[PDB]
């Protein structure tokens, strides 16, 4: 916020110009009389609206849905020796970044809670150019070469000729795609785990997915695997939650990531490397060329290099977060590529979008583009050219600007270089490579690596997603690929879907796993920004009052107390009517609130001497308390509160249902846990 | 400086680098092998290319060639009794300018010396806002009615099929639209005159055109017609000088005004305007609001308001000239239009082709574009956003950000207002008014008003056009119009190009004058950046010393000396291949020069002892002599170079031609006295 | 679709081409060996993947949202009494159609049933030009004047730092604008009944809004309100 400084617009306590500096009032028409036409030498008119006219420009083609944040990278040490790489060169080395975290398939005013991948694009600001690593929350992708990637993509997003569904698999090109593809399984079995719908962008990991080279100063070489090791935790809802959550609050998890950094809560991720040689593309029974792929951590262990911390909230959105345009091409001395066809065609893609996005070739120049090291080149023109050069020579080699700009390589000015030991054999090809043909051991790998509840959360995906495939053709393809996969897995879709159950076809079955793959067994990290909905009545203050105790002692771990009533009073943060279980971690009927909760609460005739309210609709508190259970939440209930558990038949016997006199230490301390847990599991059948 | 050199870059003794700030070279495509196809991981090539790929944008849809410069304009005095505009508030004060100078047809690279009316944009940056005057260096325009500037224009650009000719009006579909739409009569003349072939931007006057409204801030209101009166003299080409021109240099103009302010030789022009009442709009007996007439002088006088100096050249052409967008919406308050039908659509254009030249809706964000007074409002978004709005409230009435920015009227915050006694009444039409239609009395006017010479040089102008018009029907119809101006003028006309002399239509011909209308019959006020060609010869360097003796005598003055010779050497600043008469406005020839000028030179045989020079073409010097004295130059012999002259069968005592021993100050004081008058007409027939 | 039909492109049972005519395969990057780097050469990667970078059009700025569907009006009578339109000129006289209905304020992806006004966009391809009635479901607007648009519009739509809430009403600035600006209470109330919330396109009524004028060959007019009765 140096840097950017320089480019706000602040409106405060100031007359309203034009676009060109001229004092002007802005609201009414210049008209011919009281009642007459409108006429056209109103330039206050005409430019007003024309700048609304062109607000908007193209979402972006894929992650159109996304948010962003400002943060900064520490390096933990000098990995000189491992890197040229600036940013890295020193312990304790600060360099600002920004982040974009988004969903692949929706348009941008889909659902945050939609199931997808997720994009994980971090830009760091070093100071020998801007670097940028590309990344989702998991870490293969489904497809083998960038020429596919229209392919794909048209099969995921909505149909061409009514364009539906929005933000959605669960159809039948989608699914047409996945079984003709079997590349596709890996990262289809990542997507329909938890990890496809994720509790925040603050409870998920990234991966930059690809191979690269780290290159040291003489050329040295190790192969890498990027990693952002998330610090809060993984959390992940189960799909009739995130629907849910799409139906009450589109912003949801925009909302948790601009709150908590409002909230001083700020999210960190620890940047890894699995460091590989040359020599051992191969050596590991797959190519480390292969993006669909995983090195497992028992193989390869992940070295931490440093931390980023989500700091700041963009100042304006459209200027920060719609506008900036990350690139795998911009890269930085001491990184090389890797001939991974995937992330070869991506090259491409990055630096040709932006020229659709930005309407022109100087989308660089944009504020949240521009690096923070000196930029000398040669470029010249374009339209939007924001920048005056003074040199009018702009060629090399010459004389007449005395040969400057100079060029910068390997060995003077510290320029970028390719790895000077790579090379190329072999025929000109347009082929598949035969070290690219399993597709079908490593989701086994990840199936195996499940708790039982994730292994079922996939079955009910699947089950979900291909009831509704009309095709037979399709349904029966993905049955038959599965089966390749495991056959356990295979029978349990298939039972849902009308499709005979298959014959186990082994070739491909083995019983390896590798550890903490899902996005469910392991307890939260942190707290920090879960919430905690106490259901508290007007009618009983005490019950309110319930509200500031449990937050007092919730405090010091970073959760908030949200207390709902029926009305605004003092101490309520909001109704019941503007209420949902989703909007919650953790579901406490306050002591005094019980009288809501009614077991006839959803049918009764609303007759005057019901004295049903108008304040909410129709068994609103219930369907809070019930929701909160069926999704898996830690429930509470403090004094009396606890008749609203059994109104809801609701045992507090079960793991996550909490009870207690009063909102003290004790009671903090169950929800604490419950919290940390975050789902409870045993709530969800699994096949038999 | 201040403000623009912010967006400076400077490439003095730096490394390369991309456009995000990673050292790099540029010199090599990235290959697999040394002989081997080109990669496409290559970031730098594909960058690189990229950004050429994309430098041009859409020429201006007219004044496509043009030159710009930078300057300051100073207020003569305090002139809020006639205008609230705050550039004129106070004697002395200085506003920053920048001025564009242009043709009208042609495209990006026709010839600057093509016949044309020509652009004068001016911009003031004043404190309340950028302030426009979008004029001509004439003060009436062919058409009455914006609506019909694409018929007009498409009538004098090029034919739909071939795109002929270029930058031209000789060809039929312009005449056909002259004949067809009388309203083009007394622009035509001009342009047929020698303000259609200026020498110079420098030896132009400005007009606004149109009348505007000046308002105080009580909102008493006077109409004005704007004049920038030029400060170094009206000076014009004959039209065999100006094709010459444009085949031996393309770039005169941009390049005489580039070298006049690198040489400190700074143009000015003042600032005045024609003080009328609103009840003056029909009493002259012609309308105000008719833009093809003008207010003689001799009815309403100029009052001076100040002077524009130029003084700077651009850093980067593109940056600066190329992006400039002028409108005249730029407006501030003081100033108001006025239901003139070319002004009023006028607005709608300029506002909405920066879209097309842009390739979006923030131009007002580059740099030459950007006021030098804060912006405060809530127009948002739109490709290339360069600001961060830092408020997220973008709507009035507010209370979210305390009801800012506030509304700024005729009473509050100095805002823009219409003059509010403007009114309209009147049935909503699609008519020429009938006040418009006396399209001849003006153009006799013009006509009756100019020397014998240039009257001669129209005539001469309708003949080479109108010969080059194929067709009979518009021949015929042309000298019909000229004839309700003058018989004089179509007689002699029509008897170049095939018709029949019509008979006298007396009902407009009238005998009244207006002074000095002409660019012809008045001696120059200012010699600064004229250029005297000295013709010497290597074999002699005598003749070689003669320049820097006529440069002494000359150099207070502002009169460059180039001295000509065979080849180059010492003292010699172009060789005789590279010269033309039309680089200069005065040819000598120097004493000991006069062998290079014999009468056979032109067609004597190259045979090995024939001694002629393969250093320039055959007859050069000769040519440049003859040339000089047939478009009427000041033509000059010092000594025995006069013997050129009698070669030439030039006689001494026609005017314009001097003789002297040496260059000294006898010799010098003729030159000026010859140069001051600039061109000798006696040197061209008239019509008896 | 006499009309429409000579722009389409069938794609049943055909070769692959490029968008130059020239029979292509698509589904391998051309690499220097098996497992090398990708060349620039390969024509038929860079034009596929030119055309996915560049699918998006910026979204409406306003209604966003929407679905079309193609039709045909047919007149009831001999209207040239009351108007010279060509397309009410002649009972039973029949003029294609085509139609888009949408929301308001939501970006492209946003729910079909979020609370907002509606827009009903109607073209008639006429026989004497296309004449477009661009309308909504209510019958009502929020502002008197146009150039209030990007008032209400940015007070509608999300935050400008954070680009919250999509597609709704129920945020401070909406309400401020709204309280600020009574004239925005008739539409306001239409938008709070069942018409900001409709069970689909199919049972809303259409409305043009502002009062036009009918205008005969001899030039006699009516001013008019439009409707559209379900
Ligand atoms: C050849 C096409 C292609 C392929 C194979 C990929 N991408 Fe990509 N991606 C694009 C073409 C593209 C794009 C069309 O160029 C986008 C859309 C907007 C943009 O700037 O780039 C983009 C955007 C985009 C974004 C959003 C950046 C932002 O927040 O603005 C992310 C996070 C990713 N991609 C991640 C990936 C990952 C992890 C990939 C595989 C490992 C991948 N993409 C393969
Ligand atoms: C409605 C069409 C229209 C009409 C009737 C006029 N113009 Fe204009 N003119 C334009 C439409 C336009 C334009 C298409 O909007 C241009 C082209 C590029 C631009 O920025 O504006 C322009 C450019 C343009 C320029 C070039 C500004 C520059 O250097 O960038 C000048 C000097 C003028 N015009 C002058 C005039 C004069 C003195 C007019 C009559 C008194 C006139 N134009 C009538
Ligand atoms: C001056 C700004 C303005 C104002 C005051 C209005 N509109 Fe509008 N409207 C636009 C500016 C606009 C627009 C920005 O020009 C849009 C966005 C996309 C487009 O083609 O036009 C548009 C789109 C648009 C659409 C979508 C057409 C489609 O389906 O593509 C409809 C149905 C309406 N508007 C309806 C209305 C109604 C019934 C209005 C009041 C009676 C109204 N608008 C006032
Ligand atoms: C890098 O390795 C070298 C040689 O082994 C040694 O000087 C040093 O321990 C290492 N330096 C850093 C940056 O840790
Ligand atoms: C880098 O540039 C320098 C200076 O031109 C040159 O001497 C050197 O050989 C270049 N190449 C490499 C690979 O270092
Ligand atoms: C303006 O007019 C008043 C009254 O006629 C006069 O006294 C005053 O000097 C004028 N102001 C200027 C700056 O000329
Ligand atoms: C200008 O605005 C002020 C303050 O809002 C208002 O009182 C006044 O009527 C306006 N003045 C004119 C001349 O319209
Ligand atoms: C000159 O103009 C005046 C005023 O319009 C007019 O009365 C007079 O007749 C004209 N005289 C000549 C010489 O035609
Ligand atoms: C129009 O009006 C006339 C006279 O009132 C009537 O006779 C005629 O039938 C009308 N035309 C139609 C088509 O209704
Ligand atoms: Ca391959
Ligand atoms: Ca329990
Ligand atoms: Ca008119
Ligand atoms: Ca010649
Ligand atoms: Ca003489």
């Amino acid at each position: 916020q140096q840097f950017l400084s320089q480019f706000y617009l602040n409106d405060q306590d100031v007359y309203l110009t034009s676009n060109v500096g001229g004092p002007i009032q802005d609201e009414n028409s210049l008209s011919a009389g009281q009642r007459g036409a409108t006429l056209l030498q109103d330039f206050i008119f005409r430019e007003k609206i024309q700048r609304f006219d062109h607000e908007r420009v193209p979402e972006r083609a894929v992650h159109a849905r996304g948010t962003g944040a400002h943060g900064t990278f520490t390096s933990y040490g000098d990995w000189s020796n491992l890197t040229a790489a600036s940013f890295l060169s020193a312990e304790g080395k600060e360099t600002p970044m920004f982040t974009r975290f988004s969903t692949v398939a929706g348009s941008r005013g889909s659902a945050d809670t939609a199931r997808d991948v997720h994009g994980f694009a971090t830009r760091f600001y070093t100071d020998e150019g801007n670097f940028d690593i590309v990344g989702n929350n998991i870490p293969v992708f489904f497809i083998q070469d960038a020429i596919l990637f229209p392919d794909l993509i048209h099969a995921v997003k909505p149909r061409g000729d009514n364009q539906i569904p929005q933000a959605a698999t669960a159809h039948d090109s989608a699914w047409d795609f996945f079984s003709q593809q079997p590349s596709v399984l890996h990262t289809l079995l990542w997507a329909m785990a938890g990890h496809g719908i994720p509790r925040s962008f603050r409870h998920v990991n990234g991966f930059g997915v690809h191979t690269f080279r780290l290159v040291t100063d003489d050329g040295k070489t190790k192969l890498v695997k990027f990693h952002w090791k998330g610090l809060q935790g993984k959390a992940s809802f189960v799909w009739e939650e995130a629907q849910q959550t799409a139906g009450k609050n589109a912003d949801f998890m925009r909302q948790d990531l601009f709150q908590s950094i409002q909230a001083g809560r700020f999210p960190e991720w620890e940047l890894g490397v699995q460091i590989m040689q040359e020599q051992d593309q191969l050596k590991f029974g797959f190519d480390l060329l292969d993006p669909t792929k995983i090195v497992p951590e028992e193989l390869v262990p992940v070295t931490i290099l440093g931390k980023m911390q989500l700091n700041r909230n963009p100042m304006n959105y459209f200027a920060e977060t719609e506008q900036v345009m990350f690139q795998p091409g911009h890269i930085v001395r001491g990184v090389d590529f890797t001939e991974d066809p995937l992330l070869q065609g991506r090259l491409f893609s990055y630096l040709d979008t932006q020229l659709n996005r930005h309407g022109g070739p100087n989308f660089e120049q944009l504020p949240i583009n521009r690096p923070r090291a000196p930029i000398h080149n040669n470029n010249r023109d374009g339209a939007g050219q924001m920048f005056i050069p003074l040199d009018p020579n702009a060629y090399s080699p010459n004389t007449e600007n005395k040969g400057s700009p100079k060029q910068a390589n390997e060995t003077v000015g510290k320029g970028f270089f390719t790895a000077p030991e790579r090379t190329a054999s072999g025929k000109l090809q347009r082929t598949l490579s035969t070290t690219f043909e399993n597709n079908w051991s490593q989701p086994r790998l990840f199936w195996n690596s499940l708790v039982n509840a994730q292994k079922e959360f996939i079955v009910d995906a699947m089950r979900f997603e291909t009831s509704n495939v009309s095709s037979s053709v399709v349904r029966d393809d993905v049955i038959i690929q599965l089966n390749r996969i495991s056959d356990n897995l295979a029978t349990r879709v298939a039972s849902a879907i009308g499709v005979e159950a298959p014959k186990p076809n082994s070739s491909f079955y083995h019983d390896n796993t590798t550890a903490h793959i899902g996005a469910f067994g392991e307890k939260l990290a942190k707290l920090d920004g879960l919430k905690v909905g106490l259901l508290a009545s007007v009618n009983k203050p005490a019950s309110i009052a319930q509200g500031a105790k449990l937050q007092v002692a919730l405090s010091s771990v970073g959760v908030d107390v949200v207390v709902v009533a029926e009305r605004m009073a003092n101490n309520v943060d909001e109704t019941y009517s503007a209420s949902d279980a989703v909007q919650f971690d953790a579901v406490v009927v306050a002591d005094g609130a019980e009288g809501l909760f009614g077991a006839d609460s959803f049918t009764v005739e609303p007759s005057a001497g019901s004295g049903a309210s108008t304040l909410y609709p129709a068994g609103r508190p219930l369907n809070i308390l019930l929701d909160a259970f069926r999704f898996g939440k830690t429930v509470g209930a403090l004094g009396s509160g606890s008749d609203a558990l059994e109104s809801g038949q609701i045992s507090s016997e079960r793991q996550g249902v909490y009870t207690g006199k009063n909102a003290g230490d004790a009671f903090a301390k169950d929800i604490k846990s419950g919290l940390s847990t975050f789902k409870f599991l045993d709530r969800f059948a699994v096949d038999e």
